[PDB]
Order: C-alpha cells, then structure tokens, then sequence
DNA sequence: CGCTAGTCGACAT
DNA sequence: TCGACTAGCG
C-alpha cells in the first residue's frame, strides 16, 4: 500500500452500495477480510490455539455478496516477490518481537495491555487462507491464488474485463492500473468506490494526468518496493513530476533537488531501486484464468529484457502455475493440499 | 500554513 | 499490517 494515498485522492470517490453490481463479477482482496477477521481472535491465533473465527468473518461478507446476486472472486497472495522480500523482512521481525512481548511479558497476571500487541503481531498464513478457500468453494464461490501479489492479479482481472470492480482497503491498486476499487465496504454492502475515470480530474501532476505519472508519484512517495528519500511524500512527488520537462525518469530522479528547491543526493542504488520498483508495477507476473498461463501484468513493450526481470516474479511451467492458482498446491513445498477440478459441469 | 512522518485502533462486546 | 489523526519541522 501507498501511505496517505487515499486522503490524497479522496475527491475521486463516490459513496456507493455494492448492490449496483448485481449480475456482475467482483474480485475481492481477501487478505483484508482475513486480517480483520484475525483481529477478533488475536489471542487464540497468537498462542497457536485452534480457531475458525476468521473463516466465519470472511464468509459473512461472502454471503452478503451472494444475497445481492453478486458473483465474487476471492483472490489470494501467492509467492513472496523478491522486490518485497526486503520489506517483508522488516515486517517478519516486527510480528516476531511484537508477539513475544505480549506473549509472556503480559501473560502473567493482567492481560489488557498484551492484546494490543497480539493484534499487531497477526500473521496471515497460507493455512488460514486455505480454510477460507475451502469454505468458499463449498458454496460455489470462485477462488484464485495469485502467482505472487494479489494486487497485480486483482488489477489484471479488472483490466481484462473478467471482473467489474475490486473490493479492497488498498488504494494503491490504482497504481497497478486497475479500473474500479471499492474501499471501506462494510458487512452490509456500503462501500466507497473510486473510479480511475474520475482520477484524471487531477492537475497536481501537471496539465496532463497520466497513469505513468501517477505510478511514478506512488513510487517516489514510497512503497513496498522502494522507500522514499528523506522528506519526500506524495505532494513533493507531484511537484517533481509536475515541474520536470524531460521524458526519461532517471534523468529527473537526480534532478529532484533542482525541482524541489531542496538539497538532497540520490544514491546510485536508489536509481536502480526506482527502475526495479517501476518494472515490478508494470510487469509483475500474474495468472491468466482464461488461457491458464503465466503472463506479466502488462505486455512487455518495445524495449525490455524479461531475463533481467527476475525481481518481478520468476517464471514457472504453466502447469505448476495452474495448480497453485487453483489452490491445489502448497506455495513453498508444492505438496498436494487439494484436488479442485475447474473443468467439471 | 503545507507537508512528512510518526502513534493508535481495527473486532467484539 | 492498513487508514485516520496529530505532532512538528520547512
Ligand atoms: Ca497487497
Ligand atoms: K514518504
């Protein structure tokens, strides 16, 4: 997710009800419900005590969608993307230390203080996601396990016309080139929709708004692939892109100080950090449900080299990708975990 | 004042 | 985690 992105675009959003998508297909960033559902049972979850509470939470939102005659597609995160293996590292350690403090430091005697820590040490495993897939499948709800980030997978589904909108809490999905995003949707269907169409109404990126620039803005402000330089946020990011004349972005990156009337040096490893991050947004591997084949979110254009795009997801045989997408294989060990058949009835 | 970058709550009762 | 909010510098 991009920090403070939603406030920034708070004007391109119309309050809606999910009802408008009756008869239509809607993709879901299931992680959001999984996390919210994991909060209610933070204790049981942290101490490794058995629980199914989070499953019933996701299904509550599923049933609401069905009751409105909406066809949901639950999408799940797949493999750890190398571009994020860096940031995930820092997050692995936070849950690591956070769990421990709460676990015994507040276990003895009083407990009120500790739970605040367990909620911050919540881990959404693949085991937890598989339970939700099982529950959804039994009710005829489609589930899809992204090769890597659900974010890319969701964006693709929306672009391909497979789904009419995406349900999530993450505004950053628009940077992946998705068309419609439903935020803050409650259990009753009340949501806050943001259409990419109303997103071009912005003039903070210059006279001509561009998806390309919006993406640069998000990266410069800082994201999961590349942290921002000290003192750079969305507003400053807009200024640079807004003021900058020259098309090559790398030329502009070293020019930011010149643009921002501010004095700062851009490290060489940062230059590459922006090149990778940008390519990750563009060409992150996703799964095409129709042709059942691994494809980059965006088709490789005039000049690229897929062989150098290892950080944006490594290719694997299409049969291996299908089995992961279906939920029939473990992400890490590729062991059998299910036998769902998509080609029946 | 704008703007970045740091705590706090989420669910459930 | 993730946004919503505040504090505190340019
Ligand atoms: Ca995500
Ligand atoms: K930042």
């Amino acid at each position: 997710g991009i920090q403070g992105l939603l406030q920034f675009i708070k004007e391109a959003s119309e309050p809606i009800h999910v009802r408008k998508y009756k008869g239509q297909v809607v993709a879901v960033d299931t992680y959001c419900w999984l996390h919210k559902g994991a909060i209610a049972c933070a204790e049981k979850l942290a101490k490794g005590e058995p629980t199914d509470r989070y499953v019933g939470f996701c299904m509550k939102f599923v049933n609401m969608l069905l009751s409105h005659g909406i066809k949901p597609i639950l999408v799940f995160d797949g493999c750890t993307l190398p571009s994020k293996k860096e940031v995930e590292r820092s997050r692995r350690e936070r849950r690591q230390a956070n769990l421990l403090k709460g676990k015994q430091l507040l276990r003895e005697g009083k407990v009120s203080e500790a739970r605040e820590c367990f909620t911050r040490s919540i881990n959404i495993t693949h085991a937890m996601a598989h339970k939700v897939i099982k529950a959804a499948r039994s009710q005829g709800v489609d589930c899809l396990v992204a090769p890597y980030e659900a974010d890319a997978q969701l964006a693709y589904l929306n672009k391909a016309g497979i789904v009419q909108a995406i349900i999530t809490e993450d505004s950053a999905l628009l940077a992946f080139g998705c068309k419609k995003v439903i935020l803050k949707m409650d259990q009753f269907g009340n949501g806050l929709e943001i259409d990419q169409a109303r997103l071009g109404m912005c003039r903070q990126l210059g006279d001509v708004f561009t998806e390309e620039k919006f993406r640069y803005m998000c990266i410069l402000s800082g994201c999961d692939y590349l942290s921002s330089l000290r003192g750079i946020g969305l507003a400053k990011a807009c200024k640079v892109l807004r003021l900058a004349n020259n098309p090559d972005i790398v030329k502009v990156i070293k020019k930011i100080g010149h643009y921002l009337k501010m004095n700062i040096t851009v490290p060489e490893d940062y230059i590459n950090g922006f090149i990778r991050a940008n390519n990750t947004f563009l060409y992150q591997l996703v799964f095409d449900p129709i042709k059942r084949k691994l494809i980059p979110l965006n088709a490789y254009e005039d000049d690229v080299d897929p062989e150098t795009l290892s950080y944006a997801g490594q290719y694997v045989d299409d049969s291996i990708a299908l089995q992961i997408a279906l939920g029939n294989k473990d992400i890490n060990t590729f062991e059998q975990i299910d036998d769902y058949n998509p080609d029946t009835a």
